[PDB]
């Protein structure tokens, strides 16, 4: 990514930042309603049916904002992040068994809540920076799956 890029990636992210809560919330129903089969993935959280259900969730709000939390961490390094990145490759390869095919399902809905909520702070220009970001994020985790072993 050039500068600029990763300066509008940090710029919408100072959005996410204001509450990071509530948009790690409509990130995981985006993504939980989109592909109900990651849903599997977590405890105590199959049962979930209904989009209040899943809103009322403790578990489900605090998910969303570790996933942030970690995320955003990631993108202020500005692709500098092999140190962030070898621990969530370890837990997400070798613990919770995470395919990039669902970090792809999550990207897409963190793009779809971004674009939902910031558009003007997420035109073309923003969701190309962005889509790269996270394109990078997803090469490199890959990269460390097979490292440990995993080939998801
Ligand atoms: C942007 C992508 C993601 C980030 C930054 C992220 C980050 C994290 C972090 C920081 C933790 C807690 C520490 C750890 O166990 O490593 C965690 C836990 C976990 N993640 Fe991820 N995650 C991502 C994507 C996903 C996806 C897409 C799934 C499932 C479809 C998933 C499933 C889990 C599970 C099952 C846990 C165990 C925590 C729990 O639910 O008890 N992760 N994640
Ligand atoms: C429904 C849901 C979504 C995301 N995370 C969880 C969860 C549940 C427990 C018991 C511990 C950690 N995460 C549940
Ligand atoms: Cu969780």
């Amino acid at each position: 990514l050039s500068e600029g890029e990763w300066q509008l990636v940090l710029h919408v992210w100072a959005k996410v930042e204001a509450d990071v809560a509530g948009h790690g919330q409509d990130i995981l129903i985006r993504l939980f309603k989109s592909h109900p089969e990651t849903l599997e993935k977590f405890d105590r959280c199959k049962h979930l049916k209904t989009e209040a259900e899943m809103k009322a969730s403790e578990d489900l709000k605090k998910h969303g904002v570790t996933v942030l939390t970690a995320l955003g961490a990631i993108l202020k390094k500005k692709g500098h992040h092999e140190a962030e990145l070898k621990p969530l490759a370890q837990s997400h390869a070798t613990k919770h068994k995470i395919p990039i095919k669902y970090l792809e399902f999550i990207s897409e809905a963190i793009i779809h809540v971004l674009h939902s909520r910031h558009p003007g702070d997420f035109g073309a220009d923003a969701q190309g920076a962005m889509n790269k970001a996270l394109e990078l994020f997803r090469k490199d985790i890959a990269a460390k799956y097979k490292e440990l072993g995993y080939q998801g």
